[PDB]
């Protein structure tokens, strides 16, 4: 089977991020010791990528490769909390038991107004892709509040379906999301900002505590590295807020040159 089936996914996302965000794009600080992590399982490695703009607090990816039986691309766009933009969540998981694919613009709110603003303009795109990406099935209850009407949840059973149908939805959702980002305007109403902050923290807290990545990273690299990776990078909002680092709509200082390729 394809050993690194998400390498073409990442390469496309990197090219698109770089082109469409241009000079607004700067590196996001990747904590030392979490850029590249390797352990024997064959050699299995985790490669980190991180970026930010004045609208995107954090665009970060974990690309895990431990052979065909263990592949993950976890790519999430986190808006700054002075925007009501949804998250863009792209979880692509390949395990011995098959493929797991979760692609969504995870919403801050489930109101009629929010759905009209962000979900309804995506419905043709959703219906185009869901025809070849059937519903994946049973789904944890607590997570339901964090998914939109255009959630693509599917379990492809052949590599080819990932390389074709999933890849095309992957691209379309990223391009549509960045269209939203381009057009988004800041929120200045303090009441709305307070609610945006609450919903962002709720989502971040759920995934930091409940994401199945915790269990897998723990087996691979142990508990101490895993918790630092999860709370310190993958879902780091609460830490950055509590430490006084996060400032609404402001970039975190980082002088690292932009990187889009594996770092040995
Ligand atoms: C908001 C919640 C949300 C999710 C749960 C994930 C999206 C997601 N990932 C899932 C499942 C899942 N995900 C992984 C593994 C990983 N997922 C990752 O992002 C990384 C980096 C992994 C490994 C290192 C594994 C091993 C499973 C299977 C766990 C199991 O079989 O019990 C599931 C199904 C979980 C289940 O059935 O219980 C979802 C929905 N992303 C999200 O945004």
């Amino acid at each position: 089977a394809v050993s690194d089936i998400y390498k073409p996914f990442w390469e496309w996302a990197a090219k698109t991020i770089k082109e469409r965000l241009g000079d607004d794009l700067v590196s996001y600080p990747i904590p030392d010791g979490y850029l590249r992590k390797e352990a024997m399982v064959s050699l299995a490695w985790t490669q980190s990528y991180g970026y930010q703009t004045k609208k995107m607090r954090q665009i970060r990816a974990a690309h895990v490769n431990g052979g065909a039986s263990l592949q993950v691309l976890n790519l999430v766009f986190f808006p700054h909390m002075n925007y009501d933009l949804p998250f863009l969540g792209l979880d692509l998981v390949t395990l011995p038991g098959g493929h797991l694919i979760a692609i969504d613009m995870q919403p801050l709110f489930q109101t009629e107004e929010y759905k009209k603003k962000y979900a309804e303009p995506c419905m043709d795109m959703y219906q185009k892709h869901v025809k070849n990406l059937p519903w994946g099935g049973d789904f944890p209850e607590e997570a339901k509040q964090y998914f939109s009407p255009v959630f693509l949840w599917t379990r492809p059973q052949e590599d080819k379906q990932v390389e074709t149908y999933v890849f095309e939805a992957f691209k379309d959702y990223i391009n549509k999301y960045l269209d939203f980002v381009e057009a988004a305007k800041p929120v200045t109403d303090p009441d709305h900002l307070a609610r945006i902050r609450e919903r962002q923290l709720s989502y971040l807290q759920y995934r930091a505590e409940k994401d199945p990545a915790r269990g897998m990273f723990t087996r691979m690299y142990g508990p101490e590295w895993t918790e630092r990776y999860i709370h310190g990078f993958l879902f780091d909002l609460e830490e950055k807020m509590e430490s006084g680092e996060y400032k609404t709509g402001e970039l975190l200082p980082c002088s690292d040159p932009l990187n889009f390729q594996p770092t040995p």
